[PDB]
């Protein structure tokens, strides 16, 4: 899909807002991944309980339901890191995707 | 100087790191604004005192000189915010720049 253009250099830290609707009672997993091919996008960091700090290096994630929207941070950018990457929310029921939002994070 | 571009969407929270060298005890203002003219940069926010809370709307600093960079936030981005910052580093003795970075900010 139209992928959405992030642009920083090498050294800065990036912050992906990626906002979704109320699921009631329920709760579902938020990721971020990598695209490798046109069908694999490799998980990069994933927020599995509300309001956690879900590390794993320079990736993290911080997720409010109550907000409405989740928040990916990569620090220390790398111009390797340059690609495509998706923010996804996985259903409970069948870990299926509820929404993702493409982006092009181009670092120099 | 040339601008380094900066590059996101509406809506997003956008960080940028501005390291600086070592100067003991004494302490160096932070500043972040956006340029008007050619010799016109508007202040959009200032950290006075270190590790301090410095607010002011859409806009944050938080400055550690142990760390050795202030970090700016700007929040809930419009594409208005659109345009030429530099992040600044003021003298005590005389307000002086010892090192300012010049970016461009590409809200779409």
């Amino acid at each position: 899909s139209k992928a959405q253009v992030l642009q920083s250099v090498a050294g800065q830290t990036l912050t992906v807002r990626c906002q979704y609707p109320p699921t009631g009672s329920l709760y579902e997993k938020k990721g971020w991944c990598k695209e490798a091919s046109a069908l694999v996008c490799i998980r990069l960091v994933t927020s599995s309980k509300p309001r956690t700090m879900a590390w794993t290096s320079r990736f993290t994630i911080w997720d409010d339901p109550d907000a409405g929207f989740f928040t990916v941070t990569m620090t220390d950018l790398r111009e390797e890191d340059s690609g495509h990457y998706w923010c996804r929310i996985y259903r409970p029921s069948d870990n299926s995707v509820s929404k993702s939002v493409r982006f092009y994070l181009v670092v120099s």
